[PDB]
């Protein structure tokens, strides 16, 4: 585009929206460092009492706000990719060619020598992978594991609904 792109909030403009922002360093700490990747399948009652909010109402207030950020689309690579749509105008849900674009797409990019070192590099060998499977490759960071099995989990529903369809099996 031509124009301008609006930026999202940091973590901590966020928190100060909702009257929360004295979880801000354990959010940050802990992994959950990026307001795209926040919520329903990211962030959990059970992850939050983990990293120190001892206070129950403030837990279930930090979930229903996560709830509410926008789903935000993964961009695609700079580099080739791969995308199915549904629709001539729907969102455009980007497949990846590589292990390491795919993990840009979420801003993890970080542990693409973890995945190497392991020789998970196929998605086949991914799309099982559990929060279990993915510390133990050295992703140490609670919302770090959970944007990946998150990802995991919808790149896996494309793929098994191509297979489906019957073409590219």
């Amino acid at each position: 585009i031509s124009g301008s792109r609006t930026l999202e909030q940091s973590v901590g403009e966020w928190l100060e929206s909702i009257g929360l922002q004295q979880y801000e360093s354990k959010l940050l700490l802990n992994g959950f460092d990026d307001v795209r990747f926040l919520g329903s399948n990211v962030m959990e009652e059970q992850d939050l009492r983990e990293i120190g909010i001892s206070d129950p109402q403030h837990r279930r207030k930090l979930l229903q706000a996560a709830r509410s950020l926008p789903k935000v689309k993964p961009s695609g690579s700079s580099g080739e990719n791969l995308y199915f749509q549904s629709g001539s105008s729907g969102p455009e849900y980007p497949l990846f060619v590589t292990v390491g674009d795919w993990l840009d797409s979420i801003k993890m990019g970080q542990y693409k020598s973890n995945f190497m070192a392991a020789g998970f590099t196929t998605f086949d060998l991914i799309s099982r992978m559990s929060i279990d499977d993915i510390r133990r490759i050295g992703v140490i960071l609670i919302g770090h594991q959970r944007r990946i099995v998150s990802s995991i989990q919808t790149l896996r529903l494309h793929m098994m609904h191509i297979q489906e369809k019957g073409f590219h099996v």
